[PDB]
């Protein structure tokens, strides 16, 4: 059968907040089957466990921020593109602080130290969210789609009028059959466009923000001295958004995601719609990992 995954061994990463610019300590752990992933407040008495889940959705301005009362885990997508990458079925991530460390902007150092420690299946079988009947919702000129899809495929479309992006570098589909996670999404760096990024500094927002761990565009290139990681690194990025989000669903998805200027708030207005259309969705596990649309890595 295909099987439930956790961590093989701890994993230990420190770094800064891209928004509240605190330094952060993150402790991923193995966690038992059927757990998900639980983020853990270790800085609060008494901790305060956070489910990964759509239904603990707070704030998507700029992030998905996870809420129980008022303790907020910030940014948690990039983190769950990894996770999601890699299978990862089950495991505690312990905070020292609100949000997760940016670390270089991208989900690489994530992937990285979870593939560092290994993963560990379970004796219990994977749960896959396959999608049965399309679902989309849209608002003005975006749209976020699932569609039926024997695999896993991401496809996101972004529309900047501004130099750097006219050219097919705007629309990207990567089907996880063909391409590597690792490879080819799990690289690529978030990105902010300079005046936007002065108004959120004159906010006092931004405050973890750099070159270092964003790729930061003018009215006309990229300030970055050192170069894009992929000729289509900003829509590939925000294929890895996608897929972080949609891992708030708590299980891997056999289906198709569509995005047309999604960003943290249609995906989550996505997965809200989807979980309700009880019609649109179904569990299935693999008794047989030759008859699954998705292979996962070796763990
Ligand atoms: C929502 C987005 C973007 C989210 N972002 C990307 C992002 C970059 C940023 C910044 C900055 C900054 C740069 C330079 C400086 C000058 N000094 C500062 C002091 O140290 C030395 C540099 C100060 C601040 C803020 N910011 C942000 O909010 C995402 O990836 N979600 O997961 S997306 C791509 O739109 O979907
Ligand atoms: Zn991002």
């Amino acid at each position: 059968m295909i099987k439930q995954r956790t961590l093989k061994n701890i994993i230990r990463a420190t770094g800064v907040g891209l928004h509240s610019g605190e330094k952060v300590y993150l402790t991923l752990k193995p966690a038992p089957v059927d757990t998900g992933i639980v983020f853990s407040r270790t800085d609060l008495d008494p901790v305060v466990e956070i489910p990964a889940r759509a239904e603990n959705v707070g704030e998507t301005t700029m992030s998905t921020t996870l809420v129980k009362g008022d303790v907020k885990v910030d940014t948690v997508e990039h983190l769950l593109s990894a996770m999601a990458g890699l299978g990862i079925d089950n495991a505690y991530v312990e905070l020292s602080a609100s949000e997760v460390p940016i670390m270089d902007g991208s989900a690489g150092p994530f992937v990285f130290l979870i593939q560092s420690a290994g993963l560990q299946e379970q004796e219990a079988a994977k749960k896959f969210i396959r999608i049965k009947r399309e679902v989309s919702v849209e608002e003005g000129d975006k749209r976020a789609v699932f569609v039926p899809f024997d695999g896993f495929k991401v496809s996101f479309e972004i529309d900047f009028d501004h130099p750097v992006f006219r050219g097919r570098t705007q629309q990207a589909s990567v089907d996880f059959s063909s391409t590597s996670f690792v490879k080819e999404v799990s690289r690529a760096r978030t990105f902010g466009f300079m005046r936007d990024i002065e108004y959120l500094r004159s906010q006092n927002l931004a405050l973890g923000g750099s070159v270092e761990n964003a790729i930061v565009v003018d009215e006309n290139r990229v300030l970055n001295e050192d170069g894009l990681r992929y000729e289509d690194e900003f829509v590939k990025h925000k294929i890895l958004d996608a897929i972080g989000d949609l891992y708030l669903l708590g299980n891997s998805l056999i289906g198709e995601f569509r995005g047309f200027k999604s960003g943290h708030a249609l995906n989550n207005q996505l997965l809200r719609t989807l979980i309700a259309d009880k019609d649109a969705w179904e569990v299935v596990t693999f008794e047989d990992a030759r008859t699954a649309p998705i292979s996962y890595m070796r763990p």
